[PDB]
């Protein structure tokens, strides 16, 4: 249960002094994921739907490397640069979480995100 | 395993989220905005009225989970106007009077769901 | 079971909040802004001085709680200018040298308490 690191080449390499996720006392604390394609290191196109899809795939990669799944996510925070993009984010986020007990959640409009991203999603999960 | 909290005394979750999730003895509440649960609409565009509603909604979630506000360990206050901090704080202080005050973070954001002026997220012991 | 952390070497908790709460083996720290506890006033608008003051304040909380920065699992960095990310990162990296870096999220918010450039919230094992 002591603090352990999660590292996978299937999620973006850390672009700063942080770990992709930390497991501790049965909780996986994921870094906020932005819409970087892990294979190229580039932000995907300036399109909220494509970016939401990329973020959720990056989160999934972190969960898999930790040996857990999206069904175990307890709580998320959505940081978006335009509150009017909430519905398009929700429409895809729901697809990802369909059939699970939906996590608790907060959504707020931020003024800017790393690399000019439109959305960043942070999750905590059970291990 | 995680378990859901659902009560008609708190605003219906529209987006693909649960009002709160309990896991390993901790209640993770969704951020509450100043919705009247009976209508789904925000209350008046007044920071004091909205803060009061948020806290009522939080109370309803805690009660359904079988816990209380004195078990809250940490909150985050998201407000659209940092100049409203004093008014939010005084109502928040009255809500927590007589308890060990939670840890807290406060930030100003440029917008909130439904055009709310305030959104408060809490974590509690169950 | 929840317990308060209080130290005169972090900014006085004016009003309804605790500097940090410990519960079930986790330290939930309040977000720290660059108030100098020696003066009670905010540090000048130099992102490096403010980031160092924030980390000094976090250090004081960890010390009083009987834990260390090696046990931090997650931080959130709220900044008023995303262009300050690099300067914050370099200081934050020196701070965490020799530890497994925490999980993290960094976002630019519309404003912070007292007009601060940076607020950092941490979660740690006790
Ligand atoms: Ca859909
Ligand atoms: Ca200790
Ligand atoms: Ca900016």
């Amino acid at each position: 249960n002591a603090k352990s690191v999660i590292e996978t080449k299937n999620a973006p390499s850390a672009i700063g002094p942080y770990s992709q996720a930390i497991c501790f006392n049965g909780i996986l604390y994921a870094s906020g994921q932005i819409p970087i394609n892990p294979d190229t290191g580039d932000l995907v196109e300036n399109d909220i739907e494509k970016q939401t899809r990329q973020v959720l795939k990056n989160i999934d990669a972190v969960l898999l490397q930790a040996g857990t799944t999206k069904d175990k996510i307890v709580k998320t925070t959505i940081f978006i640069t335009n509150i009017n993009n909430s519905s398009q984010v929700n429409d895809i986020y729901a697809d990802y979480f369909k059939g699970t007990i939906f996590p608790a959640r907060s959504t707020v409009e931020v003024s800017a995100l790393p690399k000019g991203a439109l959305v960043e999603i942070e999750v905590i999960a059970g291990v």
